[PDB]
């Protein structure tokens, strides 16, 4: 009964996607900018009586997801970007996940 | 210089996908069957002199990825399935990741 939607237009989604640019000199991304891009684009709710549902994923959850995928993240949150990688957003009222695939211009 | 390909036809890929069916009574999936489905479909290599590259993700890596996405996995590897979720396969010669989105018939 928890579903995700695109903020800009209100359409329900069951997968997500992001286009990002890495730093032009170091070719790095920061974990906190990936999470903020995701939460600027997607949100969650419960349908009717209907209400917003909190997205529980925080910056250390995302750091741990990436670390277990073989990606190395330094103490500042920076990591060398891949052309393609993914992570899950979680929401809890009833739990639900939104898989997000990221493409990086590098 | 590491790339992934579909085993059945040899086409290079930069994202992956899987269709799975959960257990008809419990609605559960096991982590080890998800990983075996992924490795039956996708592999990695380095292009020329060319050679196969090992996929390093094992069953405890995948368990830790899912746990950090809010999904609960019991000591036997079983978890209640979502309609949509994702994980990353890693390969190391030069590192590379393949994001895989799973859809579940439930």
């Amino acid at each position: 009964s928890v579903s995700f939607y695109e903020i800009a237009n209100g359409n329900e989604v069951h997968t997500g996607s992001l286009n990002m640019t890495a730093n032009p000199t170091s070719h790095e991304l920061n974990v906190s900018a990936v999470l903020a891009a995701a939460k600027a684009k997607y949100a969650a709710h419960q349908l009717e009586n209907g209400a917003s549902v909190a997205v529980t994923t925080d910056v250390k959850d995302l750091t741990d997801q990436l670390t277990k995928a073989g990606i190395k993240v330094d103490p500042l949150g920076n990591f060398q970007a891949q052309a393609s990688f993914s992570f899950n957003l979680a929401a809890k009222s009833a739990t639900a996940t939104l898989p997000i695939t990221v493409s990086v211009a590098n």
